[PDB]
C-alpha cells in the first residue's frame, strides 16, 4: 500500500499538525494574558524583584502537536550578582548534572533582608519550591482574574494544589492551561524551577535547555528549510499519543533529532521516512545504553531522572511497537 513517507506525512496532518484556527487563538490567548499581566505587575507589586513574565514552550514556537493546550508564563527573578552565585550539580556532593544549587554570598556583609528573595533562602541556598509558594501567594493575593478575564472575554480561574497553573477557557470548548515558571539567570546560566523527579533532591534549579536546543533546531531547518522539526513534532504526538511513552519528553526527542543531525546533513522532505526510522533506532539504543547525552550539553543524561526499570519499559515498547505500525500511527 502506502510508503512510511506518505503515512508518516499523513499522520502528521491528521493527529500531530494543531487545526490552523486553534493554535492562532490558543497562542493569542496567551499573549493576551501576557500582556495584561504586565501592567498589573506594574502597578500592583513594584516591590517584587522580577522582570516581565514572557511566554515559553512548544505553543509559543510551533512545536505543540495534536492540541494547543499548554504554555509556559517564565517569572524571570532579579538577583544581583554580588548577593548570589550557582552552583553546578556536578560540582555539588548531590553530582547531579543539568542542576544547580543558587547559593546566598557572605550573610555577615549582605544581611538577610539585602534581597525580597532572601525569604525564599533555606539554609544558605535559594529554594525553587519556597520561591514557588511566595510568588503564588503575593500573585494570588493581589491579583483578579474574574476581571482580567472579564476584560479579555476569557474566562480565568487557577488550579488546585498545581496553584501555579491558569485554565484559560477562551472559548466556549477552548481551554489552555497556563503554568508559571520561576526562572533566574546568573551570569549566562539560565535556570528554571522545575523540581527534580526525587524529592531529595527539591533544593535544586534545573538548568533550563530548551531555548538553546530548540533554537539550535530552528537554525538548521532554516539553513537547509528540512524537515527535522517536523519528524520531531511526529515522534511528540506518538509519545503523546501512546500512554506507554508517557515517559519521554519534548526535549529528549529533541536530542535524539539533534544529535542524528550531526551525521545526518541531508533533510529534504524525501528524507524524512529515513530519518524517522534513524530516530526511532537511535532513541532505542540511547534507552539501551541508559543514557541520551544532550547535544548542547554532553555532561547531562536526559534520562537521569528515570529509573532503569522505566527505561527498561520505554526501550521495550519501542521494539513492540516495530510491529504494531498502525498502534504507533493512530
Ligand atoms: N518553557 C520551558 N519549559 C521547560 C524548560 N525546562 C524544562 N521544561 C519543561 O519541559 C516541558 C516543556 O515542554 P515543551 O518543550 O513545550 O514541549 P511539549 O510540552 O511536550 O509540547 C514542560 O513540562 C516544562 O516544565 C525550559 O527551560 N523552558
Amino acid at each position: 500500500r502506502m510508503s512510511l513517507q506518505e503515512k508518516l506525512l499523513t499522520y502528521y496532518r491528521n493527529r500531530a499538525a494543531i487545526p490552523a484556527g486553534e493554535q492562532a487563538r490558543a497562542k493569542q490567548a496567551a499573549v493576551d494574558i501576557c500582556a495584561e499581566l504586565r501592567s498589573f505587575l506594574r502597578a500592583k507589586l513594584p516591590d517584587m524583584p522580577l522582570r516581565d513574565m514572557y511566554l515559553s514552550g512548544s505553543l509559543y514556537d510551533d512545536l505543540q502537536v495534536v492540541t494547543a493546550d499548554h504554555i509556559q508564563l517564565i517569572v524571570p527573578l532579579v538577583l544581583e550578582q554580588n548577593l548570589w552565585s550557582c552552583i553546578p550539580g556536578e560540582d555539588t556532593i548531590m553530582n547531579v548534572p543539568g542542576f544547580f544549587l543558587v547559593r546566598r554570598e557572605n550573610p555577615e556583609y549582605f544581611p538577610r533582608g539585602s534581597s525580597y528573595w532572601d525569604r525564599c533562602v533555606v539554609g544558605g541556598y535559594l529554594s525553587p519550591k519556597t520561591v514557588a509558594d511566595t510568588f503564588e501567594k503575593v500573585v494570588a493575593g493581589s491579583i483578579n482574574w474574574p476581571a482580567i478575564g472579564s476584560l479579555l472575554d476569557y474566562v480565568i480561574r487557577p488550579a488546585p494544589p498545581e496553584a501555579l497553573t491558569l485554565e484559560v477557557q477562551y472559548e466556549r470548548d477552548k481551554h489552555l492551561f497556563i503554568d508559571f515558571l520561576p526562572s533566574v539567570t546568573l551570569g549566562d546560566t539560565v535556570l528554571v524551577a522545575k523540581p527534580h523527579r526525587l524529592a531529595q533532591y527539591d533544593n535544586l534549579w534545573r538548568l533550563s535547555l530548551r531555548p538553546a536546543e530548540t533554537a539550535r533546531l530552528r537554525a538548521l531547518d532554516q539553513a537547509d528549510s528540512g524537515c527535522r522539526s517536523l519528524c520531531l513534532k511526529i515522534l511528540k504526538a506518538i509519545c503523546k499519543s501512546t500512554p506507554a511513552l508517557g515517559h519521554l519528553t519534548a526535549s529528549q526527542l529533541t536530542n535524539v533529532i539533534l544529535h542524528l543531525a550531526q551525521e545526518e546533513a541531508d533533510w529534504s522532505p524525501d528524507m524524512l521516512a529515513d530519518r524517522f526510522l534513524q530516530a526511532l533506532r537511535g532513541l532505542i539504543s540511547y534507552l539501551e545504553a541508559g543514557v541520551l547525552p544532550s547535544a548542547l550539553n554532553p555532561k547531562v543524561n536526559l534520562f537521569a531522572e528515570l529509573t532503569p526499570e522505566e527505561i527498561d519499559e520505554l526501550g521495550y515498547t519501542l521494539y513492540c511497537s516495530l510491529s504494531e505500525p498502525e498502534v504507533l500511527l493512530q
